[PDB]
Parts: structure tokens; sequence; C-alpha cells
């Protein structure tokens, strides 16, 4: 899809303004607006400039401003503005060498997508993940210096025309389930695609889940556990890799599963807490990885067990056959997230990296003189960014993730775990007031 | 003093009820109230039948009761009681062999002296802690399944009538300040005493001010850290080791300390962490400990040096030169807390642990290319737990600490670790929620 | 009605959305919701995978997922969603076997029908069932650790809409009554059909009582014993079997009633605290069969006596002859529920269990030295568990109930049982908070 197709949407649909949208490393998305007639031919070669200072993490007060370049692809309706808006996602760029920036997190799934191709090992990667959420009626929360508080108070007309709007918006919606068991937990299923596709469909899903339920007045979060006892919101990822259009992962070993496919689990068990560290970004993140029930929590494949990790799905194709990785959770930025499991893979299949034998077991069942000894996920965000400044080295195969990147995210992530480790809980106040 | 002067008492006060206390291993204060009349000179000799089940890591539901054999030198009138009581410290025994039970605090402190003077390193040791506490107008905190909260609401005559009742329950008060910059947060001083003395005179501070504060609407805690930004209470710990009444702390080496006292510190240097799990055992402990600013973090000794963990005070004396840890918090159990800082100068004392140079620098205000260098406290409850679990050697040298002791401990506060692990926080609300 | 009329209706009527509805062992009613684009002709030979480990009862953990295959012939237009929706009842088939799952509803009320067909005793059951439900204003009930509370606040606008609303989803309604003496006690009638298809229309009943209530901003209930001391809801069921287009239960004895009829009721008498167990499955359920009064407890059967469980309805006509049974409860699940009655009838017939002597009496009206004498339904949820534990048989009969399925159910049940039996109840207070 090229830009004088966007220009002929411009033309045809009356839009007034154009929303240029990019995310930060944190996963939130910005944007800035340009009036309908500031969009010409021209703008497709050379973008807009941004001042790339206010940004946390990006380029700072000395060295200056960035480039927006538009991707023409991504170009679609926004639903729910007023004033007829077109959305483009947009790259930045150094506006020298106009290359993608190295602190970008968009940039940075291109670069891993590329890497992929470079190495021959596949042509494409498709990613499906299962973002869940959860809806509220309403929601208090606040912290001053004499205290804290959270208040968190609990339909399929929201849903139904929720995938309404994502097909509006591109994307392919293929179910949509409320959890039985836990109040709000609602999940919408969408198609496969690559890994940066599925990453944009990633910001149209938050931002249509989000904006659709403000409409309804309620109030939707994908924070991996905003309730106490009741199961958190995860985002199981299912990964395939293809070359000339069959896939890798179909092969005759355990489950229907291919050699390739095995050394892709092994890499992503080995590098897991380093992957931790992109995959479960939040504080919140490890208190659903809590050691003990209903964790995804053991580093091991079964295609039986479901206290495993990582999920080997049966399906009467070899034309699909995946890996469900089940530790990462929605508040994730999908572009690192997904960078970081691909790369992991692309390490495990590049080292010979066996990932050992398949856990047809009970996991939690299991005594805890043996819960002990298998690998497990990072325990808090402190040891899973610890462990990534230790594991840098798959990361940067083919300059897909700069030390600066990675040291300016690790940074931007302590900022955050420092700020909840040192504020009083008022579980701790139950527990030790009168101790 | 006697069981004889106690029934002089009983009949001289006009005593209507003995009030029998001990200390779980949380080191909350139970107690059992007899009436005056069933006191006589032979219930000195066999104590009280108690049911041992109720407290939790002691004596499970098929192993059956426990006696109180209450410590007549312990005798007090409780001045908060309408009806006149008498207040008695009582030891857990186990009913059978009639000697003390393995997971009384009270009874591990008395065995860590017994063990001190069976060694033949000291005959006494002194302990002068200075417990901190904050006074707040008002308190509201709660956790349901829909969220959690708190809110705190922020004199002399509070302390100084708090100074006079300590001297009447036995403490010798020697200082009553506020804290020039912490709202709420008061510091009373007492003289120093052998371990178990100042352990029980520990427990007698503790209920003087939480009483005193009720009686002026007001509420006291010895929360390590009840407020954000604001500095946490400590309690920090002076230890002397005596031996027919000269110091072995008293010497000719750094600030006029001894070489003995040298393999004391270098001792609590070694062994901080599974220190840590008994001195600093709530996960709120550890928010006052944290990386960074005003923490007594950094294990090394320095006279001058605030920045180190343990320091050397300046007196115009050679019959006082002691040292002052400055790590433990007032949640902590006195008993098992001054055991864990004894036996732990003990092995370093038995092993010629030299502690290494005096940091006269200025801590924090170190590079952080040097501030990861220097060993530091435990960063977390289980790190100190887990390095409990591996470092129970030091505790058990002359068998005052069971390994059945330590265990059950660890399981203890493992369930409170836990539960402040899983419940959500909300000022991850304020991070993560739209996130 | 085949899958080509589907795809057709989908087109006709713009549908946007599937629900694909199935039922739980409790009887609640699950869905998931696929895009209307997603169903095409090969989604009704492979259905839809689905996680069967979050249902209760169902398949656990480590045994993995479960398959919707849609019956095409259940198709609806759901009147109450906004965007157009088509509603499918689907089974629960295991993924390999592509068989009936032993512990899905629908598949055992199919297996009990297809044991009828193939011991050639008749050809089809004809179910009646008679739900009551109450409609209520308003309703606020809640139990915390400190109390329990439940407060109930109670027209032919709301019953003829309903009426219109049943009948635009295929069922066929033939009366719609208030109860004369009982306030918000309402009943509409339906025709009778096979068992499969009367259960998906007692569903289909539930469902549009539910959301034409919550139109009118009132409430309604089929729980058994809402409301004291006013009469309870039933669920009475008719049942008749035909063998190629005429009654079994027509005949020359009692009342015009067959043989065969006589050994069906037999069988329903002498099983019916094991069919009490699936018919009665609710602690309430046993507040409306207290003995005593007005209860249909007694289990005999008589034309005239309506104090006798089963009744002989009288109709000019041979070809109307039927038993109504009249304990079941609209509590039920009405798939395991018919099931067990037409089972016990089946094993009545098979072993010419003789009912005895119709009770042309006065039950209740009898003196208690002969109210002990005849049979009772269970006393309690307890007691009806326990018989349906010990008398398994009748169920298993042609492999129509597993064991396994049995022993879920029972403990599925039991969880419940014992959660109502050991919170404390208001009345309680009201007898024994003084004494």
């Amino acid at each position: 899809m090229s830009a004088e197709h966007v220009l002929t949407m411009l033309n045809e649909h009356e839009v007034k303004f154009v929303d240029l949208r990019f995310t930060d490393t944190k996963g939130k998305e910005q944007h800035v607006t340009i009036p309908a007639h500031q969009v010409n031919a021209e703008f497709f070669e050379e973008g807009k400039m941004f001042d790339g200072s206010s940004i946390g993490g990006w380029k700072g007060i000395n060295e200056s401003d960035m480039v927006l370049m538009p991707d023409a692809s991504t170009a679609v309706i926004d639903p729910f503005f007023a004033d007829s808006t077109l959305i483009i996602r947009c790259d930045i760029l150094e506006p020298g060498t106009l290359q993608g920036y190295d602190r970008d997190p968009r940039s940075i799934a291109k670069r891993a997508e590329d890497y992929l191709r470079s190495t021959g090992i596949a042509d494409t990667v498709l990613f499906g993940p299962e973002p869940e959420f959860f809806l509220f009626d309403d929601i208090r929360f606040g912290s001053s210096i004499s205290g804290s508080h959270v208040a968190i108070d609990d339909a399929q007309d929201i849903r139904s025309e929720m995938c309404l709007v994502m097909e509006q918006m591109g994307l392919v919606v293929e179910a949509h389930h409320h959890e039985v068991a836990t109040a709000g937990q609602n999940e919408v299923a969408t198609r496969f695609n690559t890994m940066t596709k599925k990453a944009d469909e990633i910001q149209i899903y938050k931002y249509v889940v989000h904006n659709v339920a403000h409409r309804f007045g309620k109030t939707a979060t994908f924070m991996p556990k905003p309730m106490f006892g009741d199961n958190g919101s995860g985002m199981h990822c299912h990964m395939s890799l293809s070359k000339n259009g069959v896939n890798l992962f179909a092969g005759d070993k355990y489950a229907g599963l291919s050699e390739q496919a095995l050394y892709y689990i092994g890499g992503v068990i080995k590098h897991a807490k380093a992957i931790n560290a992109l995959a479960n970004p939040t504080t919140n993140s490890y208190k659903r990885l809590v050691p003990g029930y209903e964790a995804p929590v053991m580093l091991a494949y079964s295609a039986r067990n479901r206290s495993a990790s990582i999920r080997i799905p049966v399906v009467s194709s070899p034309k699909a056959r995946r890996i469900e990785v089940r530790f990462p959770d929605p508040a994730a930025n999908p572009y690192l997230c997904f960078a970081a499991l691909l790369m992991a893979g692309l390490d495990g299949i590049k080292n010979k990296i066996h990932p050992g034998e398949a856990m047809d077991k009970n996991l939690f069942d299991l005594p805890p003189e043996e819960a002990k000894e298998i690998p497990q996920v990072a325990g808090s965000l402190e040891e899973a960014l610890n462990e990534l400044d230790l594991d840098r080295e798959f990361l940067k195969a083919g300059g897909v993730f700069t030390d600066e990147a990675i040291d300016a995210y690790i940074a931007l992530r302590r900022e955050e775990d420092d700020r909840v480790r040192m504020t009083p809980h008022p579980v701790e106040f139950e527990l030790y007031y009168s101790v």
C-alpha cells in the first residue's frame, strides 16, 4: 500500500486531520495531529520534525530533534474522533542518516525481522497473542504522603461492539469470550500476522478496548493483576516460523514438532528471565507469576500439562504447528516483547540449544523438593532487570538491540520499580502496624 | 529476687490478678491472667499448664501442652489495669523434661547468654537499643477483595508521662527527644542491661508506649516505615562484652577499639543477611533499608561516617566502649534479634574473622561503580530468609537455635511475605493501570 | 434442519455474531461468541477448540481442550443483543474420538434417549415441565465474615411480552397465569417436546425470563424457595412414552393407565432419592420439600390426591395419557434431571417394579403414626447425594452416566452443600443468641 492511495483516502472520506502515532519504550502511544491539507506527496519522504526530548529514555536535552516518517500501509480512519481523522503509524528516524532510531520500539521490531531474514533461518515469523483485559464499572486510586488507596467497582454488548470497531480498524477478530470464573475479565481473539503488523494490531486492540469501554461508562485495564485472588491478565504468544510458505515448526518429534522448533523452545527457556525483563515489565506483572498456584511459572514445554509456561497446542493440520509461551502479560511493549522472544528463539536455533524433555507432569502438584529443581521465570522485576543486564548478548545479535537502548530501557523501568519498592503498602499495615 | 518477695508484694499492694506474659516467635505478647489467690509458693515450681497449639510456629495439634514457669524477678504492677494486676514474665517449658522450649524466644535468649558464659569469651553482654516509634492522631487501614487503603492523620505531654510510667515499671529512662524533621517520630532512650533483661525491657517499653498513646487518644506504631519519604523507625543496638568487670571492646586499635571487638564486627558483617532475617523480619522493614539515600545499608564500620551500618561511638571513657549496629528495626523480636547479633559476634570472635578497613568515606556519595562493590544488607525479606536458610550454622553453635525452630520461624515469616507479595498495591495502579 | 439453512439465515438476517452456547453440570449456560464470517461450511464438521479447564467438574488442568460442535437445528436469533446475533446450542466433544463428552449434560441426555431407542421399550419420550419463577422489584443479598443479609422487595405486561419473545425463539407457549396467592410467583406453560429438545427449550425459557425482567427493571428467580411461608417454585414434569405413534402409558388399569406406565411409576418411586440428587440439586430445594404441609413429598401416585408427588392427570383422550411427577424444582439441570427420571422409569419397566396401590387418601391429613410409614423424598441434599452415591446402578445402564461423571457431579454439589452448612444463619441468632 502506497502514499497515493492515502491521498486518495484523504479526498474520498473528507478527512480533516491526520494523527501520526508512535510508541515510547514504555509502550505508551504518543501522537501528533496535523491538518489533512498539510499531507502532500512530499510529506511521505521527509516526515515531520519532532522534539525528541520530552519522551523518557529517548534523546536527551543536548541531542536534538527526530523525524516522524509515516508508514502509508498503516492508515486507518479513527472511529472515535468527531472530526474525521486518519491514523498513520510512524517510525522515529535520526534526522541526519534518515535511519531507524536505536531507541525506537517499532524500528527494533523491524530490525529483528530483518535479522531473521538475514540469518536465513526462516523467511517470516507469525505471532498470535491473546491479550486479556478487565472491565470495571468504576475505579478510584491515589497515593499521597499520608497514605494510599485503590477501590475497584465491578457485558456482551461492550465486547460485541468492540469486535465491530476492531474490524473497522483492520483487525480480523475470531472469538469474543468472557472468562467464566473471573469477574470483569474479557478476551477478544484475533488472526495471526507477522511480528511488526501484529504489534501494530496490539496497539489498535488496546486503543479500541479503552475507548469503547469509556463510551459504555466502564474502565478497561490491561494490568496483569488488578485484583487479589482472581486470576491475572496474561498475553499468551503463539510463535511460528515460515520459509517459502512452509512451517519450520512442523516435524516428526514430540507432538509433531520439528527439530528447529525444539531449539526455538530451548532458546526461549534459556533466556526466559532476560525475556521476562521485556515481556513482564511491571512489578504488578510478578503478582501473577507468583511461585505456586495457577502460575505459568514453570519453564518447560508440554502438550498436556498446563502448568508448563510453554505449551504445544494440538492442531489437526501440519500447516498450523506453533509454540505458545504463556508467561508474557498485556502490559508488555508489543514490539520489544516480540523482538525479545524472536531473538531468544533464534539464539536457541543458532546454538543448537536442546530444551531437554517434555514435562508431562503435574507441576505445582509436585512436592516442593522438586518444585525447587525446575527452572523458573524471574521472581521480581529487579531480578529480571539484573538478568537482562547480564544476558544482553542474545538481544545484540545483528545489532537489533543497542547497549545504549538496553541501558535506557533498564533505567526507565528501575525508576518505577524503586517508586513501588519505597511506598508503604496497606497490607503491611494490616500485618505489622501492631507488631 | 525470689518468690517470697512476690507473695509479699501480692499482700502489700492488694493485688487481685496476676498476668503471666510470654512472647510468640512473631514477637507479639501473649498473656494468661490468674487470680492472686491462685498464686501460692508451689505455683513457682510447677508453673501453669497451657495449650501450646494456638500460637503459630509452636507445638502442633498432636504434640500437646506446655508449662508457663514465671520468673519472680520480673514482677511489676500494671499501671493501666483498673483491677490491681501484677505482671510476671514467664518461660515456656516442655512439661516432661521441664526444660526451656526449643521454639521459645526467651529460652533462646537465655541459651545464647549461657553459651556466651560457656565459651569463656566473656562473662556478660550489655545491650543498649534505641527503639523509635511514630505517634499519629488517627489511622484507618484495610484490604478487601476489591481494593486496599491506608490513611494516617498526624507532644511533650505524651512522652513525659510515657517516661514516668516506664520508670514505674522498672525501666531507667535517660532522654525523651522528638525527631526534629519527621512528623510524629519520637524516641525514649534507656540505660543498658544484659540481653534477656533488656529484651524484657523492650517488651515493657512497647507496652507502655501503646497504652499511654491510647489514653491520650493517639496511636503509636513501631513499624519500620509507616510513611513515604519520611525517615523510617530504627532500633540501633549498642553491644558491649564484659569479663569480670572490664570491657573486651576497649583496646588500642581504631577509635580505641580492641582486637576482640574487631572480630565481633567482622562476624556481624559476615552474617548480616542471616541476621537481617531476624533483626529486619517484616517486608516493611526493607522500605527503610532501600539501596541509596539515608539507608543504614552499608556493611562497614566507621567512627565518623554515618552511612556505615556499624558505628563506633566516641566516649571519653574506656569503661564505655561499644559497637552500634544501625540496621535493626523495632519490629524485630528482641530475644531473637539480640541472640542473632550475639551469636554472629561470637562466631566472628571464634573464627578470627577480620572486618577489613574502616570506611572513613562518604557512602551514597560514592559513584555507583563502587556503590555496587561494598557488602550490603539483604534487599528483601525473601533474600534474608534464603540467606538464613543457607547460613544456619552460626545460630546452631552450642544448640541455642534448633534446625526445627529456624524452620518454623522461616515458614511463619514466609506466610506473611507471600500475602504481601500477592496483594495488588495502589502505586502499581498509578503507574500501570493505563499502561 | 441442516448447516446450509444456517448459512442462508446468516446472509438473510445480516447476522454479525454467532453465540455458541453450552451448559455446565451446574446447569449454568456458558457461551463463546464468534464473528458471523468465521462460520463456514467447514465450521459445522470441526467445531471450535475450547479450553475445558475453567468449568468446574469438567476436564482438569493436565487433560486439555474440548470441541464445541454446533447443532444447526438449534439456531435462533437473539432478541436482546443490539448487534444481530445467532444462538446455536453446542455439544462438547472429546477432540480425539470426536464423541460426546462423558461429563456433558447435553451429551448425557442424548445418550439417555439413544438407550431408550436401543432397549426397544419405546421409540420416543415426551417431556412437559412447568417451571415457575418469582418476579421481584428489587433484591439485595450478601455474606461477609461479620454477617449475612437478604432483602427482597416485591404484572401482565411482563409475562405477555415474555410469551411473545419465547414464541420468537421457537417455543410454543400455551398459558400465562399469575399464581393467585403467592406474591411475585408467575408461570408460563409450553407444549411438550422430546427430552433434549425440551431441555434446550427450558434453557431458552430461563434466558428469556431473566432478560425480559431486567428490561422492565425487575428480577426473576428460578430458586425453589426465595421467601418464607409462601409456596415454593416447582417444576412438575409430565412424562409420556411413544412407540410408532401410540402412547405406552394408555391402557385399562387405574385412571386408564397402562401396565408399562405402572412400572414406570414404580421405578420413579424406588429411585426417587437418587433422582432427588439431580432434580432437587440445591439446599434451598429442601425448604419446599419440607416434611408436613403443602409438600409434594409423598412418594405415591393418585389421580385425586394432590399430596402425592406423582399425579395422573385426567384427559378426555387416550392420546394424552401421562404421569406428572411434582417434586422436581426449576433449579435442576434440565438434561440431568430429565435423564435421571427417564432412566429410573426404564429401570422400573425393565425390572417389572410394581408401584403398589394408589393413595386415594388425604396425606399430611394422615396422623403422624402413618405419616412415618409412607416412602418420602430425600430430607436434605446430603441424604440425596449419599443415596445417589449408593444407587448409581440405574443411571449407568447403557453407559449413559459414567462413574467418573457421577463422582464429579456429587463433589461439585457437596462443595456448595458444605458452604451452606457452615455459614451462620440469621434465624439461629433469633433463637439461640441469648440462650
